[PDB]
């Protein structure tokens, strides 16, 4: 078993309802158990700014699934909650795999640690709440990133 950390985001169709339904669905993923859920945060949008504020959260999930098997299930949850294919536009549910233990994976389908996560306060702050001692695959400590980079603290939802 490995602990995966998943970021949740929603800014359409009642984000609180979306994130709750997504948590229940994550709890139904085979060979997996939720370990920890962060607080829910109201965050201003990165990317296009002409869209509603996001609800963001992070979850620690212990799993025996292969990384791409976990991805299949997170994408299925996104599809069932109405995610459909502008760039970086509003969405009902986004589930990103931030980390899958200390694995590094570089494929088109799956890139872990998530592309750009070290520059996203809406991912790092909820992650720090649930895993303050977290160390990245390259040896960087989550605490040092937040200590050294200018990331505004988030407001709770
Ligand atoms: N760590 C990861 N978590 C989730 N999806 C990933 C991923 N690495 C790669 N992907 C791929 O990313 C594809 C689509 O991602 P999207 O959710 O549409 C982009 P986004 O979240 O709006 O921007 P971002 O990827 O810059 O956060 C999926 O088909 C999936 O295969
Ligand atoms: C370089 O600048 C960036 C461009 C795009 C992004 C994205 O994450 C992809 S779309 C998106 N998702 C969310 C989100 O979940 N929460 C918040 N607050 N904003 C979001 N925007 C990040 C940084
Ligand atoms: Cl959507
Ligand atoms: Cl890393
Ligand atoms: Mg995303
Ligand atoms: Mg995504």
């Amino acid at each position: 078993m490995t602990v995966a950390y998943i970021a949740i985001g929603s800014n359409l169709a009642s984000p609180l309802e979306q994130v709750n339904a997504a948590l229940k669905a994550l709890g139904d993923i085979p060979e997996s158990h939720i370990l920890t859920v962060s607080s829910f945060y109201r965050t201003p949008p990165l990317g296009p700014q002409d869209q509603p504020d996001y609800l963001n959260a992070a979850v620690a999930l212990e799993t025996s699934l292969a990384p791409e098997e976990l991805l299949n299930h997170t994408q299925r949850i996104e599809l069932q909650q109405g995610r459909v294919r502008e760039r970086w536009g509003p969405r009902t549910l986004d589930l990103d795999i931030m980390l899958f233990g200390n694995e590094v994976i570089n494929t088109e389908r799956l890139t872990v640690p998530h592309y750009d996560m070290k520059n996203r306060g809406f991912m790092l702050w909820p992650l720090f709440e649930i895993a303050p001692e977290l160390v990245f695959p390259d040896g960087e400590m989550l605490r040092q990133i937040l200590h050294t980079r200018a990331f505004d603290k988030l407001n709770k939802w």
